[PDB]
């Protein structure tokens, strides 16, 4: 498989749990600057096995994500699946998101954005009513294209973390690696060019967030400055684009025939990738791009339900976009 993957037993799946559970009881909450702070050292006390996977996938030059599977879910436990993100921190949901943190901890430093979700670390993924055609991850009848995340943003991911809290119907997350064994040199070489538009997507948008920082998104998506698409080691380039977010620069035909190609490679190669019930993917989001197959939504409680996490391997490099002391990403 193009992905690492990892299996706990029983006994290192239910110590994982335990572990996340004595974080719910001592802290108020995930995203609060305690559990932020001691996420990472608290972690330490995971399964060792679980670690050294971690440790060792992460350095791997080949895997587009890090798979974990078998963390139980009881989804009487659980609960029905939240109609909107705003009242998706159910406790039912409330280990399993300590959980993601810990992991997450494992791999680098978790932030959020001050335009998503209303600046929150730990987001949800899950299908909202009247928006099943849109852009943002609260999709369902239209797929989800593929997409690095937050294409727009040099402060963007290094991994995105996905926790499935549920997905009865096996709905895939899709990803694709850079076609490196079908971009001819002439079009590689263009692809590293800074000859590329990279727009905010519409999750950055006030009307999807709750009733500053939106300014810094209205001048990237305004007046976006050329970038590259393609980044580092010819041999094994790093990959920043968004099918339906990208464009070239005004008037660049050459730009423009080679996303035209590489938009042609990705789709040919995109493959599925299904988060069963306690799968976690730690995607790599410079390696790969990601997005999730059209489904239809069930709207009776049991919708696919993710939790998710942006993960940085350091912090400081985002400093500029740093609002106080918190883990809120963003600009003017
Ligand atoms: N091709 C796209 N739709 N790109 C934007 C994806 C939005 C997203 O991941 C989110 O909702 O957080
Ligand atoms: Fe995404």
């Amino acid at each position: 498989r193009p992905w690492s993957e990892f299996r706990l037993t029983p006994a290192e799946a239910a110590a994982a749990a335990a572990l996340a559970a004595r974080c719910a009881q001592r802290y108020d909450e995930t995203d609060g600057p305690e559990f932020l702070l001691d996420a990472p050292v608290i972690a330490h006390e995971l399964p060792r096995r679980l670690r050294t996977f971690m440790a060792r996938a992460r350095l791997d030059a080949w895997p587009h994500a890090l798979v974990v599977r078998g963390n139980p879910v009881d989804d009487a436990a659980l609960g029905s699946t939240p109609v909107h993100w705003r009242t998706a921190r159910t406790p039912g949901s409330r280990p399993l998101s300590f959980l993601l943190m810990l992991y997450a901890g494992l791999l680098g430093d978790v932030f959020g954005w001050a335009t998503q979700q209303d600046g929150r670390v730990v987001t949800d993924v899950l299908p909202i009513k009247g928006g099943e055609h849109t852009l943002v991850s609260s999709s369902s009848r239209q797929e989800l294209g593929w997409h690095t995340e937050d294409a727009f943003s040099p402060y963007r991911a290094d991994y995105v973390g996905l926790l499935s809290l549920r997905n009865p119907d096996g709905v895939a997350t899709t990803l694709a690696g850079v076609p490196l064994d079908d971009l001819d040199e002439r079009t590689l070489d263009v692809l590293f060019q800074e000859r590329f538009l990279i727009r905010p997507d519409d999750s950055h948008l006030q009307v999807n967030n709750s009733t500053v920082e939106f300014e810094g998104i209205a001048q990237a998506a305004d007046r976006p400055e050329p970038v590259a698409i393609l980044t580092g080691h010819r041999a094994a380039p790093h990959l920043r684009v968004d099918g339906d977010f990208s464009a070239p620069a005004e008037g660049d035909e050459e730009a423009a025939a080679a996303l035209g190609t590489l938009r042609k490679l990705i789709d040919a190669s995109l493959y599925e990738l299904v988060l069963d019930q306690g799968d976690v993917a730690f995607i790599d989001n410079r390696r790969a791009v990601h997005g999730r197959r059209a489904f239809q939504p069930r709207y009776d409680g049991r919708d696919r339900w993710l939790k998710r996490i942006n993960i940085t391997r350091d912090l400081h490099r985002s400093r500029k976009a740093w609002a106080g002391d918190s883990r809120v990403l963003g600009q003017r």
